[PDB]
């Protein structure tokens, strides 16, 4: 497996990536894949021999200081786990080598994953984050051993009780 | 003065609404008025102006972002009268009740501290998090204290978004009643 910087001018890459997309979430492929081909992003590829197994991107939203985490996608597979993590690794690579202080990203808990969903997140709101509990592993946790912390919380973003979580990470040294 | 929602075949309130923004912030809209103007009047974003004697005064915008339920308030601006204040507060309460129309549940936001405008800026904001968020202080007049009294809670911040100790401080607020 080699983790690269995706090459925009592979079409069936390109399609891979819009297949994958389409069958992770049936939540349409096209749009989005020519979206995350931006030149302002920075889009990483994770392929075995000529077959394209994870994908990760960036959108800068704070100048060149703040990069938003989106989207990462791994095929279901063995070592899922293993590649998503190579992947985000390179990534934080990636932003801190043109300048980045921090990557962020939303995590939603649409299917009481967490803790965080169904309770009313304005009581008491921070109390509840740093209580929080994963129920069905949820990917937040996944992001949470790679050193994101959850920083902020969405109350009833994508439905009651169903709030997308935030999480962030500062990936260089801070200036001593 | 008279809120309501914006005309989007009105050019002279387009244009209107591209000197504001470029007047009012010429750092972001001096060359990507138009432009931004255009993306602001999508059909599927909410777009409200303020006028007062036919000269555009403020204008409020609002971003689904979670499907018709989470919207996010970009942009809100307001030329600089005595009147801003209000001219804003205002627009918000239109805004909120337009999102509400459409089966928005909840508006958040982003106001960023650049310059020692809270006490969340110029400290590591990953040392005490919530406690520092909790016992935020306003310094030099932060918005963030405009959208606090209109009932918008500080829900995140994100340490050193627009670099070190520079961070963003995220408001949201739930403008229907809970459901029972």
């Amino acid at each position: 497996m080699i983790i690269s910087e995706f090459d925009r001018n592979n079409p069936v890459l390109k399609d891979q990536l819009s297949d994958l997309l389409r069958l992770t979430w049936p939540e349409s492929s096209a749009e989005e894949v020519e979206e995350m081909m931006n030149p302002e992003r920075i889009a990483v590829a994770a392929v075995d021999q000529d077959e394209l197994v994870g994908f990760i991107g960036a959108i800068p939203q704070y100048g060149i200081t703040g990069w938003e985490l989106h989207p990462l996608v791994v095929e279901s597979s063995r070592r899922k786990n293993q590649i998503g993590t190579r992947l985000v690794n390179y990534l934080e690579k990636e932003v801190a080598s043109r300048g980045g202080i921090t990557i962020y990203l939303g995590t939603d808990d649409l299917d009481h994953g967490t803790t965080l969903s169904q309770t009313d997140l304005y009581v008491h709101t921070f109390d509840k984050v740093a209580s929080i509990q994963n129920l069905r592993e949820h990917p937040y946790e996944f992001y949470e051993k790679l050193g994101y912390k959850i920083v902020g919380v969405l109350p009833n973003a994508n439905g009651w009780d169903k709030p997308d979580i935030w999480m962030a990470k500062t990936i260089i040294p801070r200036p001593d």
